[PDB]
């Protein structure tokens, strides 16, 4: 049994044409395999807000799921149907995607076509949370927005800057892909150290788009080390000092507005 | 003197402090107090790995070294930094504390705070072993990771499993929330009453909750409702999918060669 898509973000959608594959499979007694497809076809046309994740982070995730496979988008999309069928679902009985799903020259290949091939597939409906469907284009919109704190809904998690390390505070290079960026302003976020270690942070998105981060509570340099944050409120917007005392004054001021809004969430357990 | 933390699972960094904290009474011809704090603000996140260790099992640790007083994290977590240096520390002249330390609503109290309140505060920095500092965190981490051979060069002996209740024998280890070891199969050094010693093959899985099952080799009184600890010794294998049977015998025969190649290295 294979599932066939990008898979962006893994989001709730995502998650549950994986886990109806992993459920024929058991049915069926057979192996799963997942093909991610690099890119969508928007990602080379104007306009593209970013992925949502690298593709090694993708991959990551989706190789929790079962063997996991990428498809160069640039490569498969001059395929014909046929020609993808050949080289990519020879034995496959059982095929899961999502709606809308497109493959091959001038997107000619679809669920129909592989029917026609003795490949039956099964088109997951869209997982819809408060009225709206669930897609990485409806991600990465409340990303540019700011609205990280209505992303879990749709994403399963927390949206999250991660990156190479390049008062005190510590820049991300997040590589060279493609990724959306956050609404520029000031965000409240959970950074995961490399030793294993969670901190608190008030992370900063300025102007291509800067991050860089102050963690709570930490000392030492992270130069070369990779971090994970979790991007969990929008504190505040952009705002420009004419003075640095007027910018200390804001930092300190962040960092307090921080310290509030951590108690909040501790006690918002009991 | 007073230390105060929370130390879960009393390991290296920590010992660091207790030790400090027992060297600057002797010179200031003062007592010894440790304030352990109950719970870290992490604790009650849903993403915790859980305690290395029950709080009981850390005071009868920390005691070791000095009298020992737990501080609730309900009855502290609302004062004002003002309010908890009345409360907790009148009359203390001198505190150890782990660098960033944080008290009070809003995390606002620290170093700071106390020395302008006349207390001197001592902090000790964090211990490094191999490239990275000693935590409860990193330790937490290792134990679900299931690398319990690297655990005794953080946390300054094996990490260890201790609760109640083909024999095995299953372990509850008890209401609080503590952190869970990488499912599978692991060679375990058995800690039962009276002093005795026995090697065990113990296999954590699921049911969600995680069960702590030990087969003890050459042992056969299983203690019913007896206490019992388990130092988790070697990771042996991720768990699997009736040769269960056959597994077992697998797993035992592992077991007693690597418990004979300890012995040979006499």
């Amino acid at each position: 049994v294979v599932s066939i898509g990008v898979f962006d973000g893994v989001h709730i959608g995502h998650q549950k044409v994986l886990r109806t594959m992993k459920e024929i499979a058991f049915f069926r007694k057979d192996d799963s395999l997942i093909y991610t497809i690099s890119y969508p076809p928007e990602y080379f046309l104007p306009d593209f807000p970013g992925l949502l994740m690298t593709v090694e982070s993708r991959v990551e995730m989706l190789s929790r799921y079962a063997r996991t496979v990428v498809l160069d988008f640039f490569r498969i999309k001059d395929l014909t149907p046929e020609g993808f069928v050949e080289r990519y679902l020879s034995g496959v009985s059982a095929v899961v995607v999502g709606r809308d799903f497109r493959f091959g020259k001038n997107a000619s290949g679809n669920a129909s076509f592989l029917r026609k091939k003795g490949v039956e597939v099964y088109e997951i409906e869209d997982v819809v949370v408060q009225g709206k469907r669930v897609s990485s284009s409806l991600i990465r919109n409340l990303v540019q927005e700011g609205r990280v704190e209505e992303i879990p809904a749709y994403l399963g998690r927390y949206f999250e800057i991660e990156g190479i390390v390049h008062f005190p505070t510590a820049n991300i290079d997040r590589g060279n892909e493609k990724l959306v960026d956050l609404k520029r302003g000031v965000y409240l976020v959970r950074v995961h150290l490399p030793d294993g270690k969670k901190k608190f942070g008030v992370m900063n998105v300025g102007f291509n788009v800067k991050y860089e981060v102050y963690i709570l509570d930490f000392e030492g340099d992270l130069y070369g080390q990779r971090l994970k944050l979790e991007v969990l409120k929008f504190m505040r917007d952009e705002k420009k000092f004419d003075s640095i005392e007027e910018l200390k004054a804001a930092i300190d001021q962040d960092v307090k507005s921080a310290r509030n809004m951590i108690d909040d969430i501790i006690n918002s357990k009991f």
